[PDB]
């Protein structure tokens, strides 16, 4: 029953001492292993937006060195899996820097990715969160990846959708890609409703995802909002398959085994649980 599981989450949400104790336990959570030595190496420091938010050595996206303009494998990006391969995978990554824009697109190309989730505005009260990695109009060429803005649909003030035609100009292969851009999510504190994000999520998940390809999810540090989104999606997707592991804190633990520090605040943790419960509610009210 969803009525049973929804009753559980609502009790969980009202229980602020349980919340505080889960979060405390999560602040002390440490993966094994947890080394980020390659990311911290001297060549790579300039390629990270935030020094505290890095991929683990055991779980990082490796660019194909021969295809890289700088001949490096490094991008601040982490694969996030389940053990089952039939389940939805992600790449959690930082918002591209000006000098990592060609790295980002090489990652998009080699991963197979047809969906990008962007969770930040480019600038948040005067603080730059992300560099623009897409053309505002027409086409832009980043190394060998020609990105063509086909369509922009503003659905509301909370979110819009860009559709792109992507060409590898070397091989002449083509791909369609959709960027889902959420505009209204602050880096500190949460959105006052979970509604618009959940509507946004329904549009993301109905999009053509590719043949077993990751969704790329990013914000600024690729940890705070990125993690909170991936947590909500992961919990809800598991529920839909009727998976028996229904524990949000343990699910967050599974995400932090793969990229460190995801979900940055207790507010984001509590928002995630509120969003999961609002979606379950919504599904039932439609039945």
């Amino acid at each position: 029953t969803g009525h049973m599981i929804l009753a559980y989450m609502e009790d969980h949400l009202r229980n602020r001492d349980r919340l505080a104790k889960e979060w405390q336990a999560l602040c002390a959570y440490q993966a094994e292993p947890n080394t980020c030595a390659t990311a911290q190496g001297e060549g790579n420091i300039k390629k990270n937006r935030h020094p505290d938010f890095l991929p683990y050595d055991h779980a990082r996206i490796k660019l194909k060195v021969e295809s890289s303009p700088s001949r490096s494998d490094y991008i601040n990006a982490s694969p996030i899996i389940e053990h089952d391969p039939r389940m939805p995978a992600y790449i959690a990554t930082q918002g591209p820097l000006s000098h990592t824009i060609a790295d980002f697109w090489q990652m998009v190309w080699e991963s197979g990715c047809t969906v990008i989730v962007m969770l930040t505005p480019l600038v948040e009260d005067g603080v730059k969160q992300c560099d623009r990695y897409w053309p505002d109009e027409g086409a832009s060429l980043y190394h060998v990846y020609e990105v063509n803005l086909v369509s922009e649909h503003i659905w509301c003030e909370d979110f819009l959708v860009r559709s792109f035609y992507l060409k590898n100009v070397q091989t002449q292969e083509t791909r369609t890609l959709t960027q889902f851009h959420f505009l209204s999510w602050p880096a500190e504190g949460t959105p006052a409703s979970t509604r618009p994000l959940l509507d946004f999520r329904r549009k993301v998940n109905k999009c053509y995802r590719g043949r077993s390809c990751p969704i790329i999810v990013h914000c600024s540090d690729g940890a705070g909002r990125t993690g909170t989104y991936i947590l909500i999606d992961m919990v809800l997707n598991r529920m839909a398959k009727g998976v028996k592991e229904i524990d949000i804190a343990a699910t967050l633990e599974h995400v932090r085994d793969q990229r460190p520090g995801l979900v940055r605040s207790k507010d984001q943790f509590e928002f995630a649980l509120t969003a999961v419960a609002e979606e379950v509610n919504a599904i039932l009210k439609a039945l």
